[PDB]
């Protein structure tokens, strides 16, 4: 008889499925280690009215990006950047686009608008996001101002999860294997020395991130600039060991200009050499809130 074909089942629309053919690249936002993020417009109507979105893709580790996507897809918190969907055949992660960019872009341009009180409020928000992440048994491993996005003058969000790892149930840390592109000047001693990563290691990084926030992310005051001034900028492959030794002696980043001692002491509690001696995110929140009232 007639050409037998297949009966077509009724098509549903998945709002988390972005078709490659409507995803139009505008410009680069940043580079991770495994990958890069681009500003696109998703423009199915083809008239430049579609929503702007941030698109993470691999540099030509698919497994790692898929893991990152599954982590982010299931995080729900006002201080964590929103997952929007994926674009598949390879895969791309689609996230909300925050036009103000990271604290690295925003702070230098808005010093006059952002005073100590607003800085402490951002600090509380970063801790709340991080505490949420820790409650889900994750270690972030890349907490720095460049990964903290500005939603508005009043709100920030943790905006990248490229290095985030699950801590095994009943275990206390994650053991790192690939460490070549580590942000060593944000890293706690146990991370540097033994490649172990605790929730307390993220508390250490938070301290460094707070330092950046308090210096308005100026490049001449960045943790790297300041540490290389402390240990020497010409040690090449001995840099990390020199860093470890400086930290062993008790040396830390100095108090930022105009930063009250009481804020600097909260920062120093993040940098206890021993993980078990460091403050917690919940204690930091309490400390900041007390300074705000
Ligand atoms: C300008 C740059 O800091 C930036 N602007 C963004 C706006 N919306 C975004 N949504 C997701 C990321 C993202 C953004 N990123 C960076 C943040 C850090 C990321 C990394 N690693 C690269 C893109």
């Amino acid at each position: 008889g007639d050409i037998v074909s297949e009966k077509k089942p009724a098509t549903e629309v998945d709002p988390t499925h972005f078709e490659k053919r409507f995803l139009k690249r505008i410009r680069d936002l940043g580079e991770g280690h495994f990958g890069k993020v681009e500003l696109c417009r998703y423009d199915p109507e083809g008239d430049n009215t579609g929503e702007q979105v941030a698109v993470k893709s691999l540099k030509p580790h698919i497994a790692d990006l898929k893991k990152e996507i599954e982590i982010l897809r299931n995080l729900y918190h006002e201080n964590i950047v929103k997952y929007k969907g994926i674009c598949t055949e390879g895969i791309k992660l689609i996230m909300e686009f925050l036009p103000s960019g990271s604290l690295k872009e925003y702070l230098p341009k808005n010093k006059n608008k952002i005073n100590l009180k607003q800085q402490l409020k951002y600090a509380v928000q970063i801790c709340k996001g991080m505490d949420y992440l820790g409650s889900r048994q994750y270690v972030h491993r890349d907490l720095a101002a460049r990964n903290v996005l500005v939603e508005s003058e009043h709100q920030v969000k943790i905006g990248d999860f490229g290095l985030t790892k699950a801590i095994e149930t009943d275990k206390e840390y994650y053991t790192v294997k690939d460490d070549r592109d580590s942000p060593v000047f944000w890293y706690a001693p146990e991370c540097l020395m033994q490649s172990k990563f605790y929730i307390a290691s993220d508390v250490w990084s938070f301290g460094v991130t707070l330092h950046e926030l308090l210096t308005y992310c100026d490049s001449d005051s960045s943790p790297m600039a300041l540490f290389l001034k402390m240990i020497g900028p010409t040690h090449g492959q001995m840099t990390v060991t020199r860093l470890v030794n400086t930290l062993k002696e008790g040396k830390r980043l100095p108090c930022p200009p105009n930063c009250p001692d009481e804020v600097y002491q909260l920062m120093r509690k993040c940098w206890e050499f021993q993980p078990s001696n460091r403050t917690s995110f919940q204690n930091l929140i309490e400390g900041f809130e007390a300074l705000l009232k």
